[PDB]
């Protein structure tokens, strides 16, 4: 099994799609994507590689995706699928069900609360129950099939603010706030808790770290990460988080960061091509 | 007893039905003659009128002037004299037994005209119109003065609000909301204009804010569960109702309701289905 | 006063032109440009220095909101840096009070503010102060009773006719009575201890009317209107006659310079500008 690392940005929008091998630390170097992205979010679904969103910053300008992107490892080669109904940059995304999920984002000075669905069989996208809150730079995880969003920023104000979404019902539920307020945070699942890593709070890019138990319904600080990151990409692997990339306010990382919850630290495991930040960051499955 | 005559929920409805706020029971009265969404109503004289609105069907979209009116005891509708322009998304108010059609639209036409009728006699008759062109306005009666509480313009959302005095037959602006709101509730409780929900031109609202007569000042109050905006809104005995709307998505049915007291919302039943833009009363 | 200065605007880019009409003689005098091209600032005259405040360069290739602010010395003829907002704002007001210069709202990019600060030039210092109700851009400020209000603007989705007063000395805002007529990037200022509000725009069309505020009544009148429709105009009173410089129409930019007279009730062309522009910031020689 890959982590895969898609897109990003340093000095302009990158294309790159790299894949890491945790069982022997090696770097894979796989077909480029189509159209650079940043801000774009990946996940995977029945063996296929999905990116979503974003932006594509060049010199000369600039352009809010709405593009739905298809990877297959077997032939190594990016397809077209359908696309959002809208333009979303620095967008969420989770899988349930077989289903992408589609959350918030940015097209221009529009903050999105609306979410969409979609289904890969029928290859098209719905839209479902917007967010009680406007929403971009959030961070999405899958757990007890339900969606989670968390944090992120509304067109006035960054976010410690969290919600959740009931796919059978349909409807949102504002739940816990953050003890710390984050946009571009880092947001997955992890033994039963939600983890919110990094971001930035209007001041300072973080390195704190917080996690939600569902069950207590309270946000609880772990152990820092080493680096000071926002924008970063994020994903679980073998009951650990690992975190790749992102913003510190003057460089871009390549440093990968790898958190073990037994032991309750982070370790630096490895170290990309080339720094960069945005990245859509996904793993395969089981 | 609180009435629910209209809504929408895929198209334009009929349904008049009634609540009864002691045991929490749904009566399920005369459907209307005609459809009708963005409709108002009020009560006076023991009769419940429905003022204008527009019928949605899933072939045509008629703005409605007609007023209906309904008679408690043989479950029955009365076509009574239409207004002299249509009038979707308007606001009522009661003065002297006499009901007041403010603002609305008609097509393109969105109007600051406003029209009096006087059931003794079944005549609409004009009055001064309004400084600003309001549709989705609300409407509220208070020391036998009539206000029009924010609303559309056809390009602007409004905060402002205006007072009519009936003894000069002229209006005044008075101080701005904090808040921009149109299809929002509004209604009057212990002296005070109540304002709650509506559409901003980009969210729906859930706050609520109240306007106090001699202070002159809009002052913030517990914000609603649900965002909302084309809710029904109404007071029965010392506490404020609000029934249906639409959140931005789909129709509401919950029905909240607002202690004084306590200064605290609750959810106190659900209507029978789910809808937006209905026009409200209670038995005086 | 003595001179009625404009600073800025917009032809087809941010202009960075600073001039001065003398409404004795009516004479224009071609002054030092700005450093940085601007449209959308505000003027005022502190100490006999002039501060043109924020607005946003429009250049063609990049737009820039700016959090400047350079003093003009009339005696150099010397545009002189000062230290800079903690905000860019396009589209601002400002007004005067007690030695200290005011920036109310105004934008930068997506950020509508509410926000407002206060500096000080014997310190060169920016200080916030608790901000509005209600976020505005293109919003018209007037001093009068040692109280700023603030006036119309836009919020970013609608147009506004609200007013709200600014209370220094308590530190807080009230909200006061609307307009009759909804206005964005009208020209504002005081006359006769009236506040007067001319121009702007409504989301439909420009306008010309102009209303103004007793004080005393708690309420907004109109009077004769402008002969021209405009938006974005630089205003400024001298000797109890109101002056109006420039704007946009919908169509083309403003050269005329119109003149109220407060007694006749009627307004005057007095004089036309060097070229048409909109989105100026003027000020004039203190009293
Ligand atoms: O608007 C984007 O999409 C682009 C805009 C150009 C800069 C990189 C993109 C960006 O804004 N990013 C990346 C994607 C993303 C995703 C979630 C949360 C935050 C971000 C921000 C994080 N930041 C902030 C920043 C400031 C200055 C220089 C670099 C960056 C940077 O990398
Ligand atoms: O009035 C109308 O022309 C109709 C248009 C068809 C849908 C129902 C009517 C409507 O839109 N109304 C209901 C009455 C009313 C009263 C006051 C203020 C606003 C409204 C709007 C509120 N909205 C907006 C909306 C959008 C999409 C789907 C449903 C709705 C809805 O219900
Ligand atoms: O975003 C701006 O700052 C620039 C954008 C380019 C046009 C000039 C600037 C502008 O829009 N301004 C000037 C400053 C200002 C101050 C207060 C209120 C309104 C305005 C508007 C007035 N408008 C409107 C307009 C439309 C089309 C062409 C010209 C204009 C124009 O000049």
């Amino acid at each position: 099994r890959l982590i895969y690392t898609a897109g990003g940005y340093f000095r302009q929008s990158l294309s790159y799609l790299e894949a890491y091998n945790p069982s022997d630390g090696t770097w894979l170097d796989l077909a480029d994507l189509q159209v650079p992205r940043s801000g774009l979010a990946g996940c995977v679904v029945g063996g296929l590689l999905y990116a979503v969103g974003g932006r594509n910053n060049s010199p000369d300008g600039n352009t809010d995706s709405s593009a739905l992107d298809c990877y297959n490892p077997m032939t190594n080669q990016w397809s077209p699928c359908a696309p959002m109904s809208v333009p979303r940059n620095r967008i969420g995304v989770g899988v349930i069900d077989g289903h992408i999920y589609a959350v918030g984002g940015s097209h221009g000075c529009i903050h999105h609360n609306s979410v969409e669905r979609y289904e890969p069989e029928r290859d098209e996208w719905h839209l479902v129950a917007p967010m009680l809150t406007r929403r971009i730079g959030v961070g999405v995880a899958v757990l007890n099939r339900l969606l989670y969003a968390v944090g992120g920023f509304d067109g006035t104000n960054r976010l410690n603010s969290a919600e959740c979404y009931y796919p059978e019902r349909n409807e949102w539920r504002m739940i816990t706030a953050m003890n710390t307020i984050r946009s571009g945070a880092g947001v997955c699942v992890l033994h039963n808790c939600i983890y919110a890593a990094g971001g930035y709070d209007g001041q300072d890019q973080l390195n704190s770290v917080e996690r939600y138990d569902v069950e207590t319904e309270t946000w609880t600080f772990v152990a820092p990460m080493k680096h000071r990151r926002s924008a970063l990409g994020i994903t679980v692997h073998q009951g650990r988080i690992y975190v790749l990339g992102g913003y510190d306010g003057h460089t871009f990382l390549d440093s990968v960061e790898c958190y073990d919850p037994d032991t309750d630290t982070w370790s630096e495991v490895t170290r990309m091509t080339s720094g960069r930040s945005g990245v859509g960051v996904a793993v395969t499955l089981e």
